[PDB]
């Protein structure tokens, strides 16, 4: 991967002092650190001032959700869909978002479901033919 700017690396090392195997890239002017920490894959993003802008943690499955978000999922329209991924998205200022990616056995349709921590389904997006679906363009623009 890329070599991050020193100021970005400095902040990252304070957040995640024990991280290893970190793969760095950039998109839309933000820098992303990809790595595993205590059993979970993380993508941690920074701006050019070395300030943390978001962290995305791959929770993988519905068992990792709070009851509140779980209960909302199982009572909503996608309750019986196949869950491909579950991502927790955290920010310095904005409220966290839980992104559940769902599909159906035997068809290629995929949606991202954007839930609040209180279990409100804010919006969904078809991501069947989309790439780069958890970057700055999704959350920071």
């Amino acid at each position: 991967g890329d070599t991050p700017p020193g100021n970005v690396q400095s902040t990252f090392k304070k957040m995640y002092p024990k991280a290893n195997g970190v793969a760095w890239s950039q998109d839309d002017g933000y820098y992303c650190a990809n790595f595993a920490m205590n059993g979970f894959t993380k993508n941690v993003w920074f701006n050019v001032r070395g300030q943390w802008v978001m962290t995305l943690t791959d929770l993988v499955s519905l068992d990792r959700l709070t009851p509140t978000v779980y209960n909302a999922f199982v009572s909503g329209p996608y309750a019986n869909w196949v869950v491909d991924n579950v991502t927790m998205v955290e920010f310095p200022k904005w409220q966290a978002i839980i992104v559940i990616k769902v599909g159906q056995d035997n068809v290629d349709i995929k949606y991202q479901l954007f839930y609040t921590p209180q279990g409100i389904l804010l919006k969904t997006r078809n991501v069947s033919d989309m790439y780069d679906i958890l970057g700055p363009s999704t959350f920071l623009a």
